[PDB]
């Protein structure tokens, strides 16, 4: 894609802490990128639209070379389009923004300058932070999280790739993703089809790969931490349903681990301990630990969570399903979790720890959202059951206290249309260096 000049690209300020050994902190100053997905694509030689709403132009783009060549990423007005806000440490996410068009969510990206994503090895280190999810209701993720994206956005290899990460370019996940317009320095407008239920979106015939850590995918009603491995770390491109991921016909037939290995305080049995009113009150502000502790050769081993709410240290619920103990993510509670779920390891099947260790290694960009779920209504996430018509006596098919109904889109842009996130107070750095608490 190439740098469109009819509108500003301002990156949103956001601080955020490096800490030491000792407890002292000291002040980042980054900033905040929208994905790509998001803006306005139009003509190198005018205002004409690429692509509007779910629909390339064909014209302008006839295949997926030409249409990089031809077509512009411009700026975002990141308060009045998209409902971003940054101000000190804190970044809002708002769901839904009627200003002259309708908005739905968004995806974002921590910045070192403005050509280049900043990234993190968090190996033997904690990655720290506030959220707000009280104004997030059942069907909507507040997720916080980590993917292995090229720091430049690609630009470095990839010709027809000018807007790079100062146009939030490169996106890859654990779905190995076909909704993006571009990948890899080429566009996707090769095997479009628009959804069939979002306005706004479709997939075209290939999808961007590579491994996905799940720090935060969260609502008032339940959270779950995720990491997820790939074969190969960093960004590979896939075509058609031999993707695997959400929107393939064979979900695990792909490069990548879609499921991951994820902990749920309430799919793993504790009902007690996150929510509304709960020993994390999800009614108020908390601070949200994700220690990444390492072996004798610095390799991931486990990954540890603490809250902090009200001044108290509250450490992370131990799994009381029988057969899968602890509080942790070890590889002794995923091979343990996903034997007595009946839920396939492709964690392991991925390279599982010494693969999200690869991924710390090549570096990992931070990425900031909002979402609602067009494919399974964040029913993994918060319903009663899923899969839906599943036995909720079962361990694993319980998550949350949503309804099986609830969080269909087009129902919830409507009627949690003020819904919002706020993360703040980002701080990195060693084992317990960034927090304190009774
Ligand atoms: C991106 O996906 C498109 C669509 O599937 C791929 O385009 C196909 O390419 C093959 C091989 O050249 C052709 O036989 C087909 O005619 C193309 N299909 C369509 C619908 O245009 C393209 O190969 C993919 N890119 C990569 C890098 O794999
Ligand atoms: C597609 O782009 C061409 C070239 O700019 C333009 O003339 C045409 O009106 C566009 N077609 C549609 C359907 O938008
Ligand atoms: C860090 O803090 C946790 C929580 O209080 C404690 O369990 C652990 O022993 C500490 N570890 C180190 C290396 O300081």
């Amino acid at each position: 894609q190439q740098i469109g000049t009819l509108t500003t690209e301002t990156h949103p300020p956001l601080t955020w802490q490096t800490c030491t050994s000792g407890g002292s902190c000291t002040t980042n100053n980054g900033k905040v990128v929208l994905d790509a997905n998001w803006r306005w694509l139009h003509s190198t030689s005018g205002s004409t639209n690429c692509y509007t709403g779910n629909t390339w132009n064909t014209t302008l783009c006839p295949d997926d070379t030409t249409c990089a060549q031809n077509c512009a990423l411009d700026g975002a007005d990141y308060e009045g389009t998209y409902g971003i806000t940054a101000s000190g440490n804190s970044l809002r996410l708002n769901f839904v923004t009627n200003g002259s068009q309708k908005n739905v969510g968004s995806r974002t990206y921590l910045m070192k300058d403005d050509t280049h994503y900043q990234t993190f090895n968090l190996l033997n280190q904690e990655f720290t932070f506030d959220v707000d999810v009280s104004g997030l209701p059942c069907g909507l993720n507040g997720a916080l999280y980590m993917v292995p994206m090229a720091a430049d956005g690609g630009v470095s290899n990839e010709p027809n790739n000018k807007a790079g990460a100062q146009y939030g370019v490169g996106y890859c996940d654990s779905q190995c993703p076909r909704d993006l317009k571009f990948i890899a320095g080429s566009a996707n407008v090769q095997g479009w089809e628009p959804a069939s239920n979002s306005a706004n979106s479709g997939l075209g015939g290939n999808g961007s790969c590579c491994a996905e850590l799940d720090i935060w995918e969260a609502n008032s009603i339940s959270a779950a931490l995720t990491p997820h491995s790939a074969d190969t770390v960093t960004q590979t491109v896939c075509n058609g349903d031999d993707c695997g991921g959400t929107y393939s016909n064979d979900r695990y037939s792909g490069t990548t681990d879609p499921d991951g290995c994820d902990f749920n305080s309430y799919r793993q049995g504790d009902t007690s301990f996150y929510g509304p009113g709960k020993t994390v009150d999800t009614n108020s502000k908390f601070t949200v630990v994700t220690q990444f502790l390492t072996d004798s050769s610095g390799n991931l081993n486990e990954i540890k969570r603490f809250y902090v709410q009200n001044g108290v240290v509250i450490p992370n619920s131990q799994s009381t399903i029988a057969g899968i103990s602890g509080n942790s993510i070890t590889q002794d509670y995923c091979t343990a979790q996903k034997q007595v779920f009946g839920d396939t390891n492709t964690w392991e099947d991925h390279g599982g720890f010494q693969s999200m260790t690869n991924a710390f290694k090549a570096g990992m960009v931070l990425v900031m959202s909002l979402w609602d779920d067009y494919y399974a209504d964040m029913l993994w996430l918060d319903s009663v059951a899923y899969p839906t018509d599943a036995d909720p006596s079962t361990p694993g098919v319980a998550r949350g206290t949503c309804s099986t109904t609830s969080g269909v889109p087009s129902d919830i842009e409507s009627s949690a249309a003020s819904a919002y996130v706020i993360y703040s107070n980002i701080k990195v750095g060693p084992i317990n260096s960034t927090f304190s608490g009774t």
